[PDB]
C-alpha cells in the first residue's frame, strides 16, 4: 500500500456508489515534498479510458463504472509520483487488476435445433445423437459454466413420453425403452435444456428432432 | 508488499487446484537470518482451523478450500517472521480476507402458501394481497439477490387466466379484471415466483390462495 502491492481484485457486475475507492498508493517521498498521483494504461489514459481513475494528492485509485469480465477480465495500469517540481520521484508502479467472475450468461446449444435419426427395432441403450452447448462463464475456477443437460418433454407422447434419455454431462440421447413404430410415430420432437452450475444455475432449452426409421435403406 | 497490504478479496465457491496462492508476503530483516512465517487467527489455527495457511520458508498465504461468503464473509488473520534464533524481528501483521459472493442462493418466498381474500365486484385496480421473497446471496453490493415477482399461473382459469397481477418489485397482487363470480368460482389458486437477478437469474415458486366473497360479512 506504498509503491509495492500485489494483484488487485474486483467482481464483474458490482452496483453501489460510484467511483468506489480501490486500494491507496503512496510514495514516502511525500514527506519531502508534495506529491501528484497519476495512472497510465488502457482503462486509464487509453481506451477504455476512464474506467479507473487515481485522486492526485491523495493516491486513491478507483473504480468508475461497472467491470465486465467477458469484455476485459485483466487490466494493467502504471501508477507515477511526480513532485511539485515536475520531478518523477518515483519509478512507474505497475498496478494490475483481476476481474472476477459473476453467473450472468446464461448456456447457449451450439445450434437452435439438432437432428438425428434412430433405428426402429434398436436395443434400449443405443446411442442416437449429442447435443451441445457453451457458456461464456469462468470454467476455469467457477462452477458458473458447469453445464447439465436434461430433456424437458418429447412429442408425440406415444407410446410414452420417456422414449429417450440425455447423459447429464455428455449430452448423448439415447433410447430407453423399446417400442420405437415408425408407421404410427416416425418423428419425434425433444425439448432439451442446459443449465450450468451443474443443473442448478441458468438454463436454455433447443430441439432435438430424432427420425424413426426401418434401418435398411427403405425405398 | 512488505508488511503492509491491503484487503485481500476471495470468492466463495471457487473450484481449480487447491490450496491457491492468495498473496506473498515478505519481511526486512531476511537479509540478516533466516525468517520463517506463521499467519494465526480463526480460519488459520483457531476454527475454522487449517483455511488459510502460510509457507514458512516462503511467506506464500494459500487458501486450502472453497470458501462460502454466507457462513463467514471475512476473516481476520495475523502474520509473524522469526528469526532463525527465535526471535520475533517484525510486529504481527493484520491481514483481511474478503470474501466475495456468487448467486448461489435460490430466492425464498416466506410462506409456503399466502392466503387472501377480495371482494366480488372489487373495482379493476383494487390491492387484493401481497407475496414476499428473500434471497441469502449480497444485497449491498450485487444483484445477486435482487427480486422480481410474476404469477407463473390461476386456476380456475375462469372467467380468463388474468384476473389478477402482481407488481413485479413489491409482490402485490391487484385485481387485473372485472368478473369475480364467487358463486360459481370463489377460489382461486396462483402460483407466484420470485427470480433473483431481477427477474433474470435463478427462481423460486409459491401459491397464493385468493377467496373471492361479498364483502359485507355473509352469515
Ligand atoms: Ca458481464
Ligand atoms: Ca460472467
Ligand atoms: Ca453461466
Ligand atoms: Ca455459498
Ligand atoms: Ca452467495
Ligand atoms: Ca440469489
Amino acid at each position: 500500500m506504498d509503491w509495492v502491492i500485489p494483484p488487485i481484485s474486483c467482481p464483474e457486475n458490482e452496483k453501489g456508489e460510484f467511483p468506489k475507492n480501490l486500494v491507496q498508493i503512496k510514495s514516502n517521498r511525500d514527506k519531502e515534498t508534495k506529491v501528484f498521483y497519476s495512472i497510465t494504461g488502457q482503462g486509464a489514459d487509453k481506451p477504455p479510458v476512464g474506467v479507473f481513475i487515481i485522486e492526485r494528492e491523495t493516491g486513491w485509485l478507483k473504480v468508475t463504472q461497472p467491470l465486465d469480465r467477458e469484455a476485459i477480465a485483466k487490466y494493467i495500469l502504471y501508477s507515477h509520483a511526480v513532485s511539485s517540481n515536475g520531478e518523477a520521484v518515483e519509478d512507474p508502479m505497475e498496478i494490475v487488476i483481476t476481474v472476477t467472475d459473476q453467473n450472468d450468461n446464461r448456456p447457449e446449444f451450439t445450434q437452435e435445433v439438432f437432428e438425428g435419426s434412430v433405428a426402429e427395432g434398436a436395443v434400449p441403450g443405443t446411442s442416437v445423437m449429442k447435443v451441445s452447448a457453451t457458456d461464456a462463464d469462468d470454467d476455469v475456477n467457477t462452477y458458473n459454466a458447469a453445464i447439465a443437460y436434461t430433456i424437458v418433454s418429447q412429442d408425440p407422447e406415444l407410446p410414452h413420453k420417456n422414449m429417450f434419455t440425455v447423459n447429464r454431462d455428455t449430452g448423448v440421447i439415447s433410447v430407453l425403452t423399446s417400442g420405437l413404430d415408425r408407421e404410427s410415430y416416425p418423428t419425434y420432437t425433444l425439448v432439451v435444456q442446459a443449465a450450468d452450475l451443474q443443473g442448478e444455475g441458468l438454463s436454455t432449452t433447443a430441439k432435438a428432432v430424432i427420425t424413426v426409421k426401418d434401418i435398411n435403406d427403405n425405398a
